[PDB]
Formats: C-alpha cells, sequence, structure tokens
C-alpha cells in the first residue's frame, strides 16, 4: 500500500489465514493498551496511524519547558509491537474513510489503498476545539501532540529574545512577556504551572529582569478551575495558583484572539459581563475535544451515529451503535464518560479481554450486541481510581479512589511526590519511565534545557 | 551592536573603565578554557562567537546514533560567564575581519559594528579540509558541529527507510546500506564504531535483514589509523574495527565524490595504484584542518603571518607574531603542537595565567615579547598527557603520560571503562557531566534514540 516509511511488520512467526483480521485505528492511550493486552496469536493485528510511537500525554505540559525532554515521553510503536508472541503490522498513514459497508478503511500517507478488517477498534482520540473562535488557529498553539510542545518553546523562546531587546518600561515588552493559557483542566493548569516554575526558578536566576515582567494568565469559562476535584481541592488549586503570580481568570471566555491580544468576556457572580482586552505574545489552547473528520464523516454512515456529536456512540460492549463488527474505544467514543486516559485504559483492558473469550465461540470466528448477551459476556464497568493534577511550584491535588470508597484525597507538597510516583508507575515503557524518573533527578541538581533548536 | 538575540552582558558588578578590554574570538575549547581562568575584575572580558554554547568535541561522534544526545555534550556560554566574578560581555556574532592597525573586530550576525579591545585572543578554531576534491561539500556531511550530527542522522535514517522498500538483492538498498567515513584520526574512527554499535546492537534487533546488509567504510590516506598512538596501539585499533565488519581502505584518497558513489585511490604497498568505485548512500568527511576566512584575511596584514597557512603563526608566550596584542590558541594557531582540545586546554591555562602577571606589570596596562621577557615570564611548554580513541563494540586504546614517563599504555575492555571515566572528567560543566552519565547508563539497560526527527 502507500503507507509512510516508518510502516512495518513484525515477523515472530510465518504466516499462512484462519484467524479474523482486527484493525486498530490510533497509535495513543486506547489504541497501545487495546495492543498490550490483545492476543496476537489468535488474532491478525494490525494498526492505522500517522503517529510512529505512542505519547504519555500526562507529560506532555512538562515537555515545552525541558521540565521533561521530548524523548522521555515518547516510545515507538514498533517497540510494544516486538513484545507480542504473533505479528503486528503497522501502516504510517491516517484513516480517512471508515467504509462500514464494506469493511474497509481507506487509508492517506502524509509521507506516502484500502485495508479490510473484520473487526475494527476504532481509537483515533479527539482534537481541540476552538468553538469557531477567531483567530484561535491563526494565532494559537495547542498542546496536544510533541510538535506543539517545540512550537510553544520555540515561540516562548523567541518572544523572550524579542523583548530583551527593549526598555524596562515598553508595552510591546510587557505583552511578548505575556502568556494566557486557555482552560482550566488539569493541561491547562499544568501548562501554566510548567511555565511558571520555568519562568520563576530558572529564567530569574540569569534573566531576573525579563523573569519578573512575565506574567501568565489561565482563563476558564466554568466558575472553578479542575471540576472534576471536590470543591475543596478546586479551592485550593486556584488559591495556589493565584499565589505564584498566575492571573486566573474564571467565569470567562476568549469572544476572538487577533495577533497581539484577544477580547476576554467574563460573566461575573453578580450578572454583570465586562470585556478585557489581554495584550498576549504566548497563547496556549488547551480545551475542548471535538470529533475528528474521519469520525464526523462516519456519523453520516451510520443510522444510529447520525444524531452523534462529541463521538461514536457507543454501547456496554463497546460496539459502535449500529454497528456488528466496529468498535470504539477513548475520545472518540462516547460512553458517558470523560475523555481520559485512564478510561480509554479500562475501556482497552476490557474490550481485548473480550476478545479473548470470542475466539472460543465460533459465531465470533465467521440486534448488534445479541451474541455477546447470549454469551453471557459481563459489559464494561468504568472503575473510577481519581484524579491528579500538578499546580507548580511543587504542588498537587490527588484523589484516590476504588469504588465507593476514598483511599486517599488531599494537596500540598506530599501529593506532590505521590504525583511523581504515581506517573512513572503509569508510563506504558520502561525506557520512558527511566528517561522520566533521570529528567526529574536532573531537576533537583540542575536548570530546565530551554534550546529553541533542540 | 547588531549582534544576535543571545547576546549578554552578565550584572556581578557595576561597571564604571581603568582595566585592559580583553576580547575572545570564539566559544570552544580554548574559548572557554582561557574564561574559565581570566581574571574578570582585572580585565573587561568580551567574547564575540556564532555559537551560544560550549561544545564537549570528544563525545559529538557518538551523538548522530544517539549513544548520547546532542543536549548532554552541550553547555551554554552564559552558565560559565555567570560564575565568574566580574562583568562578561557575549555577542551573538562571527569575527569577519580582525583589525590590528585599530585594534578592532568586525561582526557580523547571522541572526542580528566594530568591537574594541586592548587584547585579542583568538581562538575561532578551523574548519573541515575538503582539498579542493569535487563533490565534498555538495555530498558530503561533516562531523564538527551540533547541526552535523542531526544531518547525519536525517541521512542515515532516510537512507535506512529507502533501502527496506527494496528488495534484498537490489544495488540500491546495498547503495543505501553503505556508510564512508574519511579520516583515520580519532573522529573518523569513533564515527564509524558508533555506526557499527548502532547497528549492530539496536538496528539488528527490529531489523536485522537491514542491519545485515549495511557495510562501513573507513578511508584514510596514511598507513595506519590513529598515527598519534605507538604502533601496537595503531594495529590493535585497525585489526578490530577491521573484526566488527568495518572495512578500513588505508593509503587510500578520495579522488572525486559523486551523488551516489565515489572514486577511492589507493597507491598500495607495492607501489601500483588501483581505483575503486565505491557507491554510498551516506558520507562523513572528518578529516582535514584549514584555517577559516577570518584568520586567512589576518594573513595579509601581519607581514609576519604573510607566509602562514595552516594558522597563525604563535611565539613561546602564544603571541600572534608581528603583533603586539593579538595572542591566538587553539586551532587557529600554529605552535608546532597538534591540532587538539588537549593543546588548546593547555595554551588557555597558560594565557589566562599570563594575564595574571600581566595585571601586575604597569607596562602592559597603558620585539613584541620584549616586556614578556624582560620580566621573566616561562614560555608556554605543552605537556602530552596522552591519548584516548574508542574503537565501538566497548573496545577502546589508551596511552596515558606526563613528561617522559607512560603511566598507562593499552587497549581492550578495560581501555573502554578507562576512557568513559576519563572523558567524564574531562567534560567542563556538572550539568553535562550528568547528562553524558545518565545517556551511558540508559544505554545499559535499553537501545539508543535515533529519531529524524528529534
Ligand atoms: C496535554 C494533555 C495532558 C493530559 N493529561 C491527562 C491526565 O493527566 N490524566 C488523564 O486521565 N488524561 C489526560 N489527558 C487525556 C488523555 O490523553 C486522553 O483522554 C487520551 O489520549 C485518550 O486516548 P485515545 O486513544 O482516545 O486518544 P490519543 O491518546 O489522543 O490517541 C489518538 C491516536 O490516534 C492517532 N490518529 C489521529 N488521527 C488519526 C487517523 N485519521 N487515523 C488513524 N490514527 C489517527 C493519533 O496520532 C494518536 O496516536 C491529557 C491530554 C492532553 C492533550
Ligand atoms: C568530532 C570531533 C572529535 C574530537 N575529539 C577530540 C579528542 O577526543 N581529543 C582531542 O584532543 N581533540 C579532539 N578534537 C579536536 C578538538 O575539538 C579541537 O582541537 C579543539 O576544538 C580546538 O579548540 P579551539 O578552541 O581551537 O576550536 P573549537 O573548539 O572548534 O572552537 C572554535 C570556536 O570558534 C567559533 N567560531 C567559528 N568561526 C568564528 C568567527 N568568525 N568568529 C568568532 N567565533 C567563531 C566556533 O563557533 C567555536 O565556538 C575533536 C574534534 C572534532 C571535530
Ligand atoms: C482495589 C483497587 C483496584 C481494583 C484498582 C486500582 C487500585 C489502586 C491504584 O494504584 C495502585 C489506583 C489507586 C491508582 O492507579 C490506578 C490511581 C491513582 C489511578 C489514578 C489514575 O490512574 C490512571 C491510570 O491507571 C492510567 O492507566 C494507564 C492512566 C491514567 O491517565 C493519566 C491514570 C490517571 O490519570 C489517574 C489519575
Ligand atoms: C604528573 C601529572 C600532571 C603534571 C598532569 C596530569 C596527570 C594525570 C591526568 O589525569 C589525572 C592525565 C593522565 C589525564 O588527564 C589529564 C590524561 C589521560 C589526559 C589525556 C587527555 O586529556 C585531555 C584533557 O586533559 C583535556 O582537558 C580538557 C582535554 C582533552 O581533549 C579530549 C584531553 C584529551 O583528549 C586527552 C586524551
Ligand atoms: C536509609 C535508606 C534509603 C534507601 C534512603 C534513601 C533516600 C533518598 C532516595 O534516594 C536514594 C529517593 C529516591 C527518595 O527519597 C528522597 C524519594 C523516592 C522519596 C520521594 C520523593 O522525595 C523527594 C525529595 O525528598 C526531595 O527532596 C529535596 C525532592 C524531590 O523531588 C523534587 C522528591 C521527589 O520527587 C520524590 C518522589
Ligand atoms: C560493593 C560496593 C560498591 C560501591 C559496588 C558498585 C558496583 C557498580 C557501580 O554501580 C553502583 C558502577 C558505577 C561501577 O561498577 C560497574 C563502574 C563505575 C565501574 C566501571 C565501569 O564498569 C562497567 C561495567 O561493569 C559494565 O558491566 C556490565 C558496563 C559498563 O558500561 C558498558 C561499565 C562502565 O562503563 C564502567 C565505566
Ligand atoms: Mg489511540
Ligand atoms: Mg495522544
Ligand atoms: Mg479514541
Ligand atoms: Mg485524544
Ligand atoms: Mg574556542
Ligand atoms: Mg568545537
Ligand atoms: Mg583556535
Ligand atoms: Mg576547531
Amino acid at each position: 500500500s502507500g503507507a509512510g516509511p516508518t510502516s512495518f511488520k513484525t515477523m515472530k512467526v510465518i504466516d499462512p489465514s484462519d484467524k479474523p483480521n482486527v484493525l486498530i485505528l490510533g497509535s495513543g492511550w486506547g489504541a497501545i493498551s487495546f495492543l498490550k493486552h490483545i492476543d496476537t496469536k489468535k488474532y491478525n493485528v494490525s494498526i492505522i496511524s500517522p503517529r510512529s510511537y505512542f505519547l504519555f500525554t500526562p507529560l506532555l505540559p512538562s515537555a515545552p519547558v525541558g521540565t521533561v525532554d521530548e524523548k522521555s515521553i515518547i516510545e515507538p510503536i514498533v517497540n510494544f509491537a516486538l513484545k507480542k508472541k504473533g505479528n503486528v503490522t503497522y501502516y504510517e498513514a491516517e484513516a480517512t474513510s471508515i467504509n462500514p459497508d464494506r469493511n474497509t478503511v481507506t487509508i492517506k500517507s502524509l509521507s506516502a489503498a484500502e485495508i479490510k478488517y473484520d473487526y475494527l477498534i476504532s481509537a483515533v482520540g479527539a482534537e481541540p476545539n476552538t468553538f469557531g473562535i477567531p483567530g484561535v488557529t491563526d494565532y494559537g498553539h495547542f498542546l496536544k501532540e510533541i510538535p506543539n510542545s517545540l512550537e510553544i518553546r520555540r515561540t516562548f523562546a523567541a518572544n523572550l529574545e524579542k523583548a530583551n531587546l527593549l526598555p524596562k518600561g515598553d508595552p510591546e515588552r510587557r505583552r511578548l512577556l505575556s502568556i494566557v493559557v486557555v482552560g482550566g483542566g488539569p493541561t491547562g493548569v499544568e501548562a501554566a504551572g510548567e511555565l511558571q516554575d520555568y519562568v520563576h526558578q530558572d529564567l530569574r536566576k540569569f534573566l531576573p529582569a525579563l523573569a519578573e515582567e512575565v506574567q501568565i494568565h489561565l482563563v476558564e469559562a466554568l466558575p472553578i478551575v479542575l471540576n472534576m476535584f471536590e470543591k475543596k481541592l478546586s479551592s485550593y488549586a486556584q488559591s495556589h495558583l493565584e499565589n505564584t503570580s498566575i492571573k486566573v481568570h474564571l467565569r470567562t471566555a476568549v469572544a476572538k484572539v487577533e495577533e497581539k491580544q484577544l477580547l476576554a468576556k467574563t460573566k461575573h457572580e453578580d450578572g454583570k459581563i465586562t470585556e478585557e482586552t489581554i495584550p498576549y505574545g504566548t497563547l496556549i489552547w488547551a480545551t475542548g475535544n471535538k470529533a475528528r473528520p474521519v469520525i464526523t464523516d462516519l456519523f453520516k454512515k451510520i443510522p444510529e451515529q447520525n444524531s452523534s456529536k462529541r463521538g461514536l456512540a457507543v454501547n456496554d460492549f463497546l460496539q459502535v451503535k449500529g454497528s456488528n463488527n466496529i468498535f470504539a474505544i477513548g475520545d472518540n467514543a462516547f460512553a458517558g464518560l470523560p475523555p481520559t486516559a485512564q478510561v480509554a485504559h479500562q475501556e482497552a483492558e476490557y474490550l481485548a479481554k473480550n476478545f479473548d473469550k470470542m475466539a472460543q465461540i465460533p459465531n465470533f470466528q465467521k440486534k448488534i450486541d445479541l451474541l455477546f448477551e447470549e454469551n453471557n459476556f459481563k459489559p464494561f464497568k468504568y472503575n473510577d481510581l481519581g484524579a491528579l493534577a500538578y499546580l507548580g511550584s511543587e504542588r498537587a491535588i490527588a484523589t484516590i479512589r476504588s469504588g465507593k470508597r476514598t483511599f486517599y484525597t488531599g494537596g500540598g507538597l506530599m501529593t506532590f511526590y505521590l504525583w511523581r510516583i504515581l506517573y512513572l508507575s503509569m508510563i506504558l515503557s520502561a525506557r520512558s519511565r527511566l528517561k522520566v524518573f533521570f529528567d526529574w533527578i536532573k531537576l533537583a541538581f540542575f536548570k530546565r534545557d530551554f534550546f529553541k533548536g533542540l
């Protein structure tokens, strides 16, 4: 086919086939968690993704400022594939059309056909949502993929360089040193906190006059940040952010983004609506999920998905409603659950175990959930294990749970240490775990590397 | 001035001046070793260099394949500057003309004036010499600066990708997997060895068919590799290189480099001259020093330098012959010594100590060596401490000495461990030392990162 140059087929065995062809879309939390658990001797497993590596997304906000290095939080797909007992095929390409009628996926490669399947596992994720707000794509940076980390560093480094040539009182200097982060979830909060850490811990030590003039803004439409946590943790988080000099704009929406300024509209608690023009040098847009084009295209082809908006509606067995043989997990699937890596991972593990049982029942190996129900398959039940968020300045919040029971809840320095330990344990490869560990040790003794060219 | 955006002046004290203006050209072994030892309270110290960081050159051959990371072997100049007690000025620019008549250096910035001096310390180094051989600059890669490391990785990665799409017996596949390294000194030998390590230790584990078809060529005009070592070590080195499958072409000169092949001419020991067309995919040109344009320009302006070729001829006090106030150290200076980091470092330390004594004698602070001779300054005496070279496959050679006495001489696994320990001790910053240490630990457990995009 016309797939990219990082494409492969592993060769653990000599392929004759009798086995169903299982095609996975994506190389992220859902796809790779599924790959880790799927039996590649029961099924012929293929993967379509434009990205030849897994990204440990929870540490992406640490990468732009060099708290961790970009290499440390990625792992090539081939390394996961080579742990499998059977053969794995990877096509470096993006799915452009899912064709349920003829059981194929049309692919195109950026760096260059229809790929057949018996079962499809869609895990392409979601893209950042700009909500049609003008100027976001022209002037803002997303914080979603490794290239975004590099772009943010290049932008902020260039702004610091330009600001440094202007006199202390110049409003252009002040503007160039202004950062606006939109989104009060973990990504935006952690982006803000990591930037504030860089500025106050490292930049201050060699460019103190620049550092003291940096202003970080966090903008969020809801009345609180981190609304997945209990109220006292959200309040603690906001108070801490404010204590580190981050200006938090709650109940605030960005109406437009222009080149050198953006318009923020606040609906205050008293009901008044005010507008503020916020000059900015660096805009990070860290909010909103929306369905990718290949997914919104699929909505039109399955009657039961015609009303879908956020993602593919899936049943208790993670089948795409209206399809006998397409499953969806993670951010591209709507199952009434939050768009988190935790959800993607559990969905993937559940689904892989279902595929083990499916190989024992002849009807699967030759009312869409009839066979699942007749054979007494348990429905998927998400177990919320809690939530973590780094807040800058060696503070984190954490709620740790399982079922109705909460084991731990709190914030402070101890919680930051817990945050680090838990994140290390959740990294999917030993290589990436060691690299992140070393990044953090180096950080205890030395400043971060903040190089525009590396 | 019109210097680049990484330019700075440190502000340890409030500058009034009475002190001579000492201007350093470069940010490499000579310049940074000199900076480390120069008293910035006795002198107003400025630096002109287009590169805002120090490069630990002895580990550059390890960088293309990810034995070490590029970040690990560099250190920003500002970090050395901030260790000094006085103020240090850095201009991100290249010296384009040294103007001895008016005691200035003309600068231009790549990323944009005449800078005055009382004393000039030239340490701009030398550039790779192609010897006018056609095609070297069109098709070859130097191995001199960080961007070259990135370029070599991009080229070899792209070649492996292309070769992987061709059938096992295709001569284009074989060509794309052919590497030619020109130069049998430490740089070329280590480049070859590091590439052979990557191919046989890492690539082989996931692309064995590609790996087994890679051919590395080492081409050298002299009858032996590593001619700075004793004969038995050179012979051991060649034998080891050959034992790892590197084809060593001694007594061989490259007559021309074309796009897909180069012509190698061998004068055999029996006197016959043969030609071989060597197909290649990656060419690394790791031989020959030549004077940079700013230096060859200076030859014409000082009568005593009119006959100079290799570099500025310097006297026993490292003064440029024909100048009262220009000194030169490292590869841009000819003192009858080899172009090595060891020589540059000793020259720099010697010269900085001379500047300490110069500040005590009024004639320096307001026959070019008359004042040095009258005041009984000791001439510079190079102390050869030995030589080290990595050979791939966990083997190194080492000769360790001081004066007439040799403490150690040998090759093998133990010498490789010694090579690592010695290299770590010679890195100029604790940050870089820790990063290299961590790179090597990670390598003991995991494959190298060989990413075209990072
Ligand atoms: C910066 C950041 C920090 C986060 N932190 C946390 C956290 O701390 N905790 C938490 O629970 N969640 C976190 N999340 C959310 C979590 O990353 C997502 O919920 C998770 O990525 C969902 O997994 P997924 O497999 O659906 O999507 P992803 O992991 O995004 O993977 C999607 C994959 O599909 C590929 N792809 C895209 N288009 C196509 C196409 N057309 N065809 C084929 N493949 C395609 C992509 O390249 C990618 O490999 C974070 C997200 C971000 C962006
Ligand atoms: C890959 C490699 C491996 C090596 N390994 C070893 C080894 O193991 N042992 C050993 O003893 N030696 C080694 N060397 C040799 C050693 O690096 C040189 O002898 C040493 O660099 C000389 O120091 P220098 O200060 O003269 O030049 P450099 O260290 O090359 O520094 C020159 C500086 O001048 C700057 N510059 C260039 N043009 C201008 C301009 N117009 N104006 C101002 N600044 C300019 C450059 O950016 C650079 O900062 C190696 C060299 C290479 C390339
Ligand atoms: C009786 C107990 C049962 C039945 C199961 C687990 C019990 C204890 C666990 O720890 C031992 C659990 C408390 C601890 O870790 C799971 C939680 C902090 C997990 C919280 C947690 O997890 C994630 C996770 O697991 C992922 O997987 C790859 C991915 C994730 O995206 C970042 C997360 C995640 O963001 C969070 C917050
Ligand atoms: C009586 C002893 C005296 C008076 C002085 C030193 C004695 C022992 C030393 O080790 C303790 C010495 C043996 C040991 O290290 C210096 C040698 C292996 C050094 C060999 C050595 O050195 C370099 C060096 O030093 C540099 O400096 C920055 C830079 C260098 O470029 C890479 C080198 C270098 O390439 C080599 C080979
Ligand atoms: C007597 C017997 C033994 C084995 C003694 C071991 C002593 C230290 C260990 O190293 C060897 C070390 C690994 C261990 O203890 C600090 C941590 C995992 C504990 C948790 C811990 O603490 C931190 C810490 O304390 C810091 O302090 C300045 C800084 C830190 O980051 C900013 C951390 C940290 O991020 C974590 C996770
Ligand atoms: C009983 C009391 C103590 C303190 C015991 C300490 C044991 C190990 C140390 O780690 C804690 C370790 C740092 C130390 O010993 C291996 C090295 C510096 C010794 C020199 C050494 O050896 C290597 C080695 O042996 C390897 O083997 C598979 C691999 C190696 O690279 C490829 C090296 C190596 O590159 C070096 C420099
Ligand atoms: Mg995925
Ligand atoms: Mg992702
Ligand atoms: Mg998904
Ligand atoms: Mg996603
Ligand atoms: Mg230098
Ligand atoms: Mg250099
Ligand atoms: Mg020099
Ligand atoms: Mg040089």
